[PDB]
């Protein structure tokens, strides 16, 4: 179709105050370059970029977003949870 497809790899889990790097590589789109990526971790912290990382100060779950968007101005959206412990 016309929209590009987003897609989030990341981990199912990590610790408290260690860096989580997250991906879009795997978003696709057939009609158009994926131009930009927008990512929410859902502590209310937020990043740009095919990669990212974030670190999370406490322990919980979290819902990461990730929108992308493409070079006629199409958007997909895709999200990821996340458990974050105590190590």
């Amino acid at each position: 179709g016309s929209a590009p497809i987003a897609k989030v790899t990341g981990p199912s889990t990590g610790a408290v105050g260690r860096n989580i790097e997250f991906s879009g590589k795997d978003s696709k789109d057939e009609d158009g370059k994926i131009v930009s990526y927008d990512w929410d971790f859902g502590d209310g912290a937020t990043s740009r970029g095919k990669n990212s990382v974030h670190a999370y100060k406490k322990a919980g779950t979290y819902n990461v977003t990730l929108k992308v968007t493409d070079d006629k101005g199409a958007t997909a959206t895709e999200s990821f949870t996340i458990e974050i412990k105590n190590e």
